[PDB]
């Protein structure tokens, strides 16, 4: 049954509920981006209306296969009537077509979902710039001190130059970069670029990647192997008896692998610096974790709902357990204390 911080009252709205059946009530079925434990349940056969970004509806008509006359499309940052429901869908920097949706009830409620997040300055001087925002359903996945880690621009600085390095040294290494779903493409979009290269992947890959509307995609990746030095593999299998694997089936091409491995939080993060980061190593084979994030550290967390100054707010990651339940709340109850509202 559609637990309570999936629902939007005193709407017919749901969001990212897919996986229950028919929610009695639901007039409209948002999806808040292309990720599987938000979409889980969607197929060809739904035939109810599911609102999303145009770069979802992509992912959704071509990797899922639903029906053009069921994905409606709305643009960012415009003010679109939803069943007379003003919403308005804002950039989530989170994934390729990741949104947070404004909500503007009838009677007078102003709610923000966040779906996940990564929180940033630049959504201050939004249209949520422009007036109060009365409920706030909030991505915590890293809601405890505990949780920090580098910007992503000091993260793809990192590895522009480690790759180039090893490159520049041995000219015939392959830079490896692990994946398992949409997000986290600037890892290997950059690094292609101070290579010189095209990014090679397999077929399905390839297909999802042609769906994001990147600018000139084209010129950035191929289906071809043996013409690129930048690589994406599963995620599985990049480790020693995978990767090894690997090295075999390009057929003496390249006598070194140099794989990234983009991690969220591990607990290495407690202890070392991004500049200070080492690979595991068997034999000719490198994987480098890297901590690039597309989800809010404690800091940029704190500091958004601190300038928003929701005046409820509904947690919706780790509400599984009354332990984390308990330990987000305080950290609510402090942020508020501190900051008067
Ligand atoms: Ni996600």
């Amino acid at each position: 049954t559609c637990p309570f911080y999936k629902k939007i009252p005193g709407t017919g709205f749901t969001v990212d509920a897919f996986q229950y059946g028919v929610v009695e009530g639901c007039t409209a079925y948002f999806l808040t981006h292309f990720h599987s434990d938000h979409y889980a349940g969607l197929s060809k056969h739904f035939t109810f209306p599911v609102y999303c970004s145009e770069i979802t509806g992509n992912l959704l008509k071509n990797k899922l296969h639903v029906q053009e006359q069921y994905i409606h499309p709305l643009p960012l940052d415009t003010e679109c009537i939803v069943n007379g429901v003003k919403v308005v869908l804002l950039d989530a920097n989170h994934c390729p077509g990741a949104v947070m949706i404004l909500f503007y009830l009838p009677n007078g409620t102003v709610i923000l979902h966040t779906g996940d997040f990564r929180a940033d300055p630049s959504m201050e001087r939004s249209l949520l710039a422009d007036q109060k925002v009365h409920m706030l359903y909030l991505d915590t996945t890293y809601c405890s001190p505990e949780y920090t880690f580098p910007s992503q621009q000091e993260v793809i600085r990192f590895a522009i130059n480690t790759a180039f390095e090893a490159v520049t040294l041995n000219p015939h290494a392959l830079v490896v970069c692990g994946t398992y779903s949409i997000g986290k493409e600037k890892v290997f979009l950059a690094i292609a670029d101070v290579l010189g290269s095209k990014v090679g992947m397999s077929q399905e890959k390839y297909k999802t990647l042609q769906c994001l509307n990147i600018p000139e995609i084209n010129s950035l990746i191929t289906t071809d192997m043996c013409s690129s030095l930048v690589h994406l593999l599963p995620m599985m299998q990049i480790n020693f008896k995978g990767l090894q694997s690997h090295l075999k089936k390009c057929g003496g091409k390249y006598n070194q692998i140099l794989a990234f491995r983009p991690t969220g939080w591990t607990h290495s993060n407690k202890f070392t610096r991004i500049a200070d980061v080492i690979p595991q190593t068997k034999g000719n084979i490198s994987i480098y974790g890297i901590p690039y994030s597309e989800h809010s550290s404690y800091l940029e967390m704190k500091r958004f709902v601190q300038w928003l100054k929701p005046q409820k707010i509904i947690p919706t990651v780790n509400v599984g357990t009354w332990k984390s339940r308990s330990t987000m709340e305080k950290y609510f109850r402090e942020w508020k204390l501190e900051a008067g509202y």
